[PDB]
Protein backbone atom coordinates (compact mmCIF):
# COMPACT_ATOMS: atom_id res chain seq x y z
CA UNK A 1 0.00 0.00 0.00
CA UNK A 2 0.62 3.44 -0.12
CA UNK A 3 0.22 6.97 1.61
CA UNK A 4 -0.85 9.95 0.30
CA UNK A 5 -0.10 13.47 1.82
CA UNK A 6 0.31 13.64 5.15
CA UNK A 7 0.38 10.35 6.21
CA UNK A 8 3.48 9.51 8.80
CA UNK A 9 6.30 8.14 7.38
CA UNK A 10 9.72 7.48 7.49
CA UNK A 11 12.22 7.86 5.35
CA UNK A 12 14.35 4.45 5.75
CA UNK A 13 10.59 2.40 5.14
CA UNK A 14 9.28 4.72 2.38
CA UNK A 15 5.60 3.84 2.21
CA UNK A 16 5.12 6.90 -0.56
CA UNK A 17 3.41 6.34 -4.03
CA UNK A 18 4.35 7.59 -7.39
CA UNK A 19 5.47 11.07 -7.17
CA UNK A 20 5.30 11.29 -3.46
CA UNK A 21 8.03 10.60 -1.05
CA UNK A 22 7.76 10.51 2.62
CA UNK A 23 10.01 13.80 4.37
CA UNK A 24 11.65 13.66 7.42
CA UNK A 25 11.30 17.42 8.20
CA UNK A 26 7.70 16.81 7.95
CA UNK A 27 8.00 13.17 7.95
CA UNK A 28 4.64 13.06 6.12
CA UNK A 29 4.02 11.97 2.19
CA UNK A 30 5.32 14.77 0.73
CA UNK A 31 4.51 15.22 -2.63
CA UNK A 32 8.21 14.75 -5.06
CA UNK A 33 8.79 17.15 -7.44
Amino acid sequence: DCLGWFKSCDPKNDKCCKNYTCSRRDRWCKYYL
